[PDB]
């Protein structure tokens, strides 16, 4: 079955109201940018972002051009006519409205509370989605916390039910509409429902991992944002889902969640993989259309894993744009971040940047000796890596943040829709390397084992291996008498 | 409070049925050995051991001679002219009748099953209390496995109300009836009902703890069964309560519970205090009154902490019976375990015993450095550090395991009833060693802390500690900006005041 192609698509509300398809200068990626070619690439454009409002409802921001808007995504859904598989999603949230001391974090906070709230909310998201043209709904909270997930879930489980009755009523069996919602990335926020991941994944077509984000300057190391594999040099970190109110023992809990780890892409797809009801064909991979940029490190390592002096707050806390080449830096008054776009104009430059790659990670990054920078960012040879490893790993197909940051060839695009379609291009000799492998086992990834079937009545020592209601199974310490599941000395440690 | 003093008396049905006071080779301890002056040095005499049979009801195990039976418990009532404040328990189960593949394992588990079963199985505990004329009833089940303890929680609940309306109806309100449970001593056993403790302890007078067989031949290396507090030369296992049915977090565990750790009694004492609504006034901390031997051991360190090359398993396999000078192992075919009174006899015989002292476990043991021989016991001054801690902890006692071993002249009971009671013993001075101490912090047992309120819309550091909610609390990771309580960066540290 064909990967999914998810490019998130970002029109901040200043471009909608002043949208132009003839002056990068006030538009700088205009949807006239996907050309048929493009349009054939994707499965999916998830257009960013709407938000949820005070009357607790899906709503686009309240300075918006409604009629500006109507027409940006009409231009969307008229990509449709080229590539018949297309979806035009619409995605709620987004970091700035949904953090939790973001501007509308309260909405979704409370939109999700109550049968009421929930049901007015599944409502107001069908009713944007039919209303606007829209193929499907993406809900991009970053993120619910613990107390907040049991509503969560219910308000998806609604928008599900609510979605699938209007497949039906508007003859959409050939492309139903879909449900999908952004999910963390990395262990720190996914600890918050980590827990609940099977019954938030049930309602959904897909979760997209914000595999990315991964370093940054609020880092106290410089490092790659999504690194394929971990770098035994890298910083190492705090495997936050031990801490997660699992239930499970010290035992299952350590074997689950090695740390430190490597906080890599490979990692948090592996953290997902382990937990029962959570299908692999459900994952989907984020890559990074953008880099991060470090001033001040040191060398020896080609500026990776090294102390900087970047400033980590938001808004950029200064008037100094010192990302020597970024123009767009300037034009957005932050020189920590750069799109891929621009990152290849000032490497087609000459401002000293040497382009170096970690074949541990398998991602690329730029140092510039002189001013002491580093920038970790993705580009068509990390993305082959990763391609691969959706493959292997039998995921649902990667996503991306986001779509106004490729060049304007669409080359990190088409190397996507190439690595999973082209019939004259073929991987099977691309070596995935020695980088760090998270090697976690849970319940939802136990390795198939054969073991003798457990005997009532029989004493078994320390290190026996039993099979037990279709389940393999090993005694923690010795004398053991009692079964599996009723005797906390054995431990899960296979299936079949 | 007068501290408790708890003696087991095991008598098989064997010596019930040929009970005899003038033959110790059908006898061995027979009731007459306790004097009006040694009966005055306990508290609980502990019947040892009644069953419960396929109807589900306590009884006598049936080859047992009823009347036999009668007098012998007769004997031990008798006692209590000699000390109002004695009480003749009864104790239902032991390791023969309980274990999970022991021969009425099976009754223990279906007696707790239901309403039904339970008051069914209550009452007989009081008509077989009030028939042969106990004062109470101890439940000696070695043990209850996770799924059984709800079952067995309601059951010993059904007792306690029986009990209670019983003491009423006698006009006992002096000397009520009691329930008193036997509860595991170390970690693997305990794992199966630590998570629900104080509702095993709530209906009871006392818990008692098996505070030994710690260490023995099925163990691969040698070591004291019933140290103090741990040698760090010595065997450590894994805490086992880690894998409890808790539901807390992998910091709280790991806090709660180090591992490896020393297996001793000071661990089982502390592992209870740990959980919240586990009274130490309650806490009954048992010592043994016989030693464990190996053989094939090693020298260089008095045998201790040696491979051996014992039979692990029971009943002893072979003939040869090589513990030098114990007679009574030939007699009861088992030369992996002698009484006190017979390791005394050993020592007094000259056979080439060495009485060595570990001054970190506080616990004595026999070395045969000819034969390669180790033999870990407790004696009377074992017994002065377990009194000492007993009084420290401000626990409800000291039970033991078996009053039939203790020496023909009661030295081991004396020692304990000297060290609570006599005014001539002053152990104020004793010094309690420098031995491992067992110190884990569980969210019942945490320290009062102080620190600045939660502030709403703080972003805090990874390492700092906020009040809420009654609970100091530590974030684990950088950058938290939830609150305290729910979810997983937060971690409780102590309590506030
Ligand atoms: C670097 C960048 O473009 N930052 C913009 C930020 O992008 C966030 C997304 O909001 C968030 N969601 C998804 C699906 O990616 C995410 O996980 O990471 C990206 C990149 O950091 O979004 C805000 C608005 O919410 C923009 O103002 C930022 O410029
Ligand atoms: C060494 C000894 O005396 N062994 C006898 C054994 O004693 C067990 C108890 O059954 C059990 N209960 C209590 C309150 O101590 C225990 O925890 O350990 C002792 C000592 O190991 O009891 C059985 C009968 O159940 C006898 O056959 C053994 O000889």
């Amino acid at each position: 079955t064909r990967k999914a192609v998810i490019g998130y698509y970002f029109i901040p509300t200043n471009q909608i109201n002043n949208y132009t398809e003839t002056d990068t200068s006030v538009v700088p990626f205009p949807v006239s940018n996907i050309t048929p070619a493009k349009a054939k690439q994707l499965t999916h454009i998830n257009f960013s972002f709407l938000d949820i409002n005070s009357n607790l409802e899906c709503a686009w921001d309240p300075a918006t051009n409604d009629a500006k808007a109507r027409d940006v995504v009409n231009r969307l859904t008229a990509l449709k006519a080229h590539n018949p598989s297309l979806r035009i999603m619409f995605s709620i949230g987004g970091w700035y409205y949904s953090n939790d001391l973001g501007v509308s974090h309260a909405n979704y906070v409370n939109a999700v509370k109550t049968p009421a709230s929930r049901a007015k909310f599944a409502q107001s998201c069908v009713r944007i989605m039919k209303d606007y043209g829209f193929d499907g709904v993406d809900i991009d909270w970053e993120y619910p916390q613990a107390a907040e997930v049991d509503g969560f879930i219910a308000a998806l489980q609604e928008i599900r039910t609510l979605l699938n009755q209007q497949t039906i009523t508007d003859g959409r069996q050939a492309l139903p509409y879909q449900l999908t919602i952004a999910g963390a990335g990395g262990a720190f926020f996914l600890s918050r429902y980590y827990s609940k991941l099977a019954q938030i994944v049930a309602p959904l077509d897909y979760i997209n991992l914000m595999t990315y984000d991964l370093a940054g300057p609020w880092e106290k190391v410089t490092n790659h944002q999504a690194a394929l594999f971990g770098d035994a040099a890298g910083p190492t970190f705090y495997n936050a889902l031990r801490e997660a109110n699992l239930g499970w023992s010290w035992e299952e809990l350590t074997r689950a969640f090695p740390s430190p780890f490597s906080l890599t892409v490979d990692a948090a797809v592996q953290q997902h993989l382990m937990m029962e009801g959570v299908p692999s064909a459900k994952i989907v991979m984020g890559v990074p259309f953008y880099g991060r940029a470090f001033k001040g490190v040191s060398g020896g390592n080609g500026g990776q894993y090294s102390s900087h002096s970047t400033p980590g707050e938001d808004p950029y806390p200064s008037t100094d744009y010192w990302l020597v080449g970024c123009e767009e830096c300037v034009r957005d008054k932050d020189p920590r971040i750069a799109s891929y776009r621009q990152l290849e104009q000032m490497l087609q430059g000459n401002y000293g940047y040497q382009r170096l790659w970690n074949d541990k990670t398998k991602t690329p990054y730029l140092y510039h000796a002189q001013n002491g920078l580093f920038v970790t960012y993705d580009d068509a040879e990390s993305f082959k890596y990763k391609a691969k490893y959706i493959k292997q790993q039998q995921l649902g197909g990667v996503m991306f943040w986001h779509l106004g940051q490729d060049n304007r060839n669409g080359d990190l695009l088409a190397a996507l829709d190439r690595y999973f379609n082209a019939a004259d291009y073929d991987d099977s000799q691309l070596d995935m390397g020695t980088g760090l492998r998270y090697t976690g086992v849970g319940p939802g990834n136990l390795p198939i084992m054969t073991a003798p079937a457990y005997v009532p009545g029989t004493t078994y020592a320390q290190g026996a291996l039993v099979s037990y209601q279709g389940y393999v199974w090993q005694t923690k310490w010795g004398y053991i008498t009692s079964a599996p599941g009723s005797d906390s000395a054995w431990l899960k440690v296979g299936r079949v």
